[PDB]
């Protein structure tokens, strides 16, 4: 009972490239056990070695792509009922974006181009942990003027109830997302983010903090919560009192009240509203063990925004997070290589 396009989103579309591999690896690039971060000069051979020394998998990622997909799953109703934007390189692996987005039913619209290739993340495993390093590249090209302007593309924005973008991009192309965002307050639609990561509160606060007043709906984890009210000055670990203090930013459109959203892993989720702040106890998804903490905070989402489309109650919405986080799991050792490499 929802038409197409009703979720729109737009971020770095990501191929991801993960492997197991060892402490060595992780300090000749002086990387952490479990982390996130962009790509620095020091990281450019980390990439080559990863797929010559390893037995390395191809996944299509970017996180706001995987919540969409994760959504359009839960909506399955009309295809097509989730949107997303993004740029792409005219190479293999943007073949493959594609082709996956197509499987996934979403309606995908990206700015492809040669100059750049197509952006990837390697996820370098070592046990339960997971490091994850983006390459951009191509997804770093997004420029509001040359795509999301355009008609036949901004229309698809005007036909969308809620919108989401991960924090992710406000590295990219903060315009792009602010030109989103005042669009929802505009017309009373509803906006939402992530926090994405820890850098994203250290290095972005500028261009996340100009956002968040237009911010209906904000997602983030503990960490993210974390480092989010250490960098705002919060004076508070509690991770209740800073989705408490969070929910009480500024904020532009004053006929919705902000919503924050924080997911502890296995432990509680922590919602905020003006009223109160509620704990959720996840779902009792035990032995999961190799369990992408991240992938399933992705999936929340995904699940979350499913609901939050068709005006379902915030325990629903919240209800269908959980769910969505403890069936759609990668795993490595899945797929198959392409090609031998028997000699
Ligand atoms: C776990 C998911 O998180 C995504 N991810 C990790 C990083 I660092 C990153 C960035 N900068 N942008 C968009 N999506 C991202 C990754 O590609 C997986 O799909």
């Amino acid at each position: 009972s929802v038409r197409e396009n009703i979720l729109f989103g737009m971020g770095n579309p990501l191929l991801d490239i993960s492997a197991v591999v060892d402490k060595d690896f992780l300090d000749k690039y002086s990387l952490k056990p479990n982390d996130q971060i962009l790509a620095e000069d020091k990281h450019k051979e980390l990439f080559d070695e990863l797929v010559k020394k390893f037995k390395v998998e191809y996944h299509a990622g970017g996180s706001t792509q995987n919540s969409i997909k994760v959504a359009q799953w839960m909506i399955q109703q009309p295809h097509k009922a989730a949107t997303f934007f993004g740029c792409i390189g005219i190479d293999k692996f943007g073949e493959i974006l594609k082709r996956k987005a197509a499987e996934a039913h979403v309606d995908a619209h990206y700015y492809e181009q040669n100059e750049q290739p197509t952006g990837t993340c390697a996820a370098c495993i070592t046990g339960d942990n997971r490091s994850l390093i983006a390459n951009l590249a191509a997804a770093n090209c997004y420029k509001k003027e040359k795509h999301l302007d355009l008609e036949k593309n901004w229309m698809l924005v005007e036909k969308a109830r809620v919108c989401y973008i991960a924090g992710f991009f406000l590295t990219v192309s903060p315009e792009s997302v602010l030109k989103v965002a005042h669009h929802a307050s505009e017309n009373n639609r509803i906006f939402t983010l992530n926090l994405s990561a820890p850098f994203i509160s250290q290095f972005y606060k500028e261009s996340l903090m100009k956002v968040m007043p237009y911010v209906d709906i904000l997602f983030g984890n503990e960490t993210e919560a974390a480092t989010f009210a250490r960098e705002q000055g919060f004076e508070t670990k509690d991770i209740k009192e800073i989705a408490k203090k969070t929910q009480a930013l500024p904020k532009m459109n004053s006929k919705r009240q902000r919503i924050v959203i924080f997911t502890q892993g296995r432990d509680d989720t922590i919602m905020a509203t003006e009223s109160e702040v509620t704990a959720f106890a996840v779902l009792d998804q035990d032995q999961k063990e190799i369990i992408d903490t991240n992938g399933a905070g992705d999936a929340f989402v995904g699940g979350f925004l499913s609901q939050l489309v068709s005006d379902k109650p915030l325990t629903e919405c919240i209800r269908a997070g959980h769910y969505a986080a403890s069936i759609i799991i990668r795993r490595t050792g899945c797929t198959f290589p392409e090609k031998p490499d028997f000699h």
